[PDB]
RNA sequence: UAAUUCUAGAGCUAAUACAUGCUUAAAAUCUCGACCCUUUGGAAGAGAUGUAUUUAUUAGAUAAAAAAUCAAUGUCUUCGGAC
C-alpha cells in the first residue's frame, strides 16, 4: 500500500511504500477528517502528527 | 485502475463570474404636533412620499329649462353674505 505524505508548509510532498500488515491497522476503522501518530508505525515518524484526506481502492 | 471524453490529495492568481455597497436640483403636499392666548385662532419643530410585489376602498362626468330653500363662504362688502 501506498502513503501520499504531503507537508503543507514548505509545500513539498513524497510517496512512501510499506509492506508488513501490524503498522498498517492503526490507519484502520478510521474516518477521514481525524489525526494518527506516526510512532505507531514508523521510527522514523516519532512525534508527527497526521490526518486522513483522501484515498483509492484497488 | 486491464480498462472510457474516469479522476484524488497538496500548492498559487483574475472577471461584464459570485457576494456586497455610497453619491444629487429645487419645489409642493400631507399628517403629527413645542408653544401662543385667544378669538372664528395660528404655530416652531418633526416625519412621510421613486419604481416593483399583494389586498381593500374612491375618480374614471355627459340627453332640455327656472325658482323656493338650509347655511357656509371667492369677492364690491351692499358684513346682507346675495353672488
Amino acid at each position: 500500500m501506498k502513503l501520499n505524505i504531503s507537508y503543507p508548509v514548505n509545500g513539498s510532498q513524497k510517496t512512501f511504500e510499506i509492506d508488513d500488515e501490524h503498522r498498517i491497522r492503526v490507519f484502520f476503522d478510521k474516518r477521514i477528517g481525524q489525526e494518527v501518530d506516526g510512532e505507531a508505525v514508523g521510527d522514523e515518524f516519532k512525534g508527527y502528527v497526521f490526518k486522513i484526506s483522501g484515498g483509492n481502492d484497488k
